[PDB]
């Protein structure tokens, strides 16, 4: 008699592990707090630094990474103009290693991730399928660019540190319990 309902969460960062574990595939999530962008080059450099024991200038632990190459303009401050998703599968080779040491984390992108990633997320992480449009209107939920690191990778590949309010919507598409909307 308990009907399945779609839950909506405004998840605050730094993430609370129990709130990640409560998520089910098909739930609606908005993010409020800090997120950072990273795609192919940043993940490659992160793995390189991690294996050499060099501290990263950001932290995956309790964080939300957005697979995104943003368009940013600089007036008095940096301003994000577009923040649309990139295809997450390109990050499949890097992501299990990154998940290894985190207590919990969240990942936003499009198209989903491999079964290796699904397994690596068990008990610790979720994947949020971005469903907030092309990226221009979504950028209006970004209130501040806190900073940028690894700018030498070029604007879309740099790691942008963003302060957001109700960034989304996203749909939980891989949970912390071995479920994936993308399976088969």
């Amino acid at each position: 008699h308990h009907h399945h309902m779609v839950m909506e969460y405004e998840l605050r960062t730094p993430l609370v592990k129990d709130q990640i574990l409560k998520l089910k595939v098909g739930d609606v999530v908005y993010i409020t707090g800090e997120i950072f962008t990273a795609r192919d080059e940043a993940h490659a450099r992160a793995l390189e630094w991690m294996e050499e024991g060099k501290e990263l200038p950001f932290s995956f632990d309790k964080g939300v990474v957005y697979h995104c190459g943003p368009l940013v303009k600089k007036n008095d401050e940096w301003r994000v103009v577009s923040a649309g998703p990139t295809t997450s599968a390109r990050m499949n080779p890097f992501t299990p290693k990154i998940l290894e040491k985190v207590e919990c984390m969240g990942i936003i992108g499009k198209g989903g991730m491999s079964e290796e990633v699904v397994e690596a997320m068990r008990g610790k992480a979720a994947y949020f399928a971005f469903t907030g449009g092309a990226g221009a209107l979504a950028a209006m939920s970004i209130k501040k660019v806190k900073g940028v690191v690894w700018e030498d990778l070029g604007m879309p590949e740099a790691v942008w540190l963003l302060e957001v309010e109700r960034f989304g919507p996203c749909i939980v598409a891989i949970d912390a319990h071995g479920n994936s909307l993308y399976r088969r």
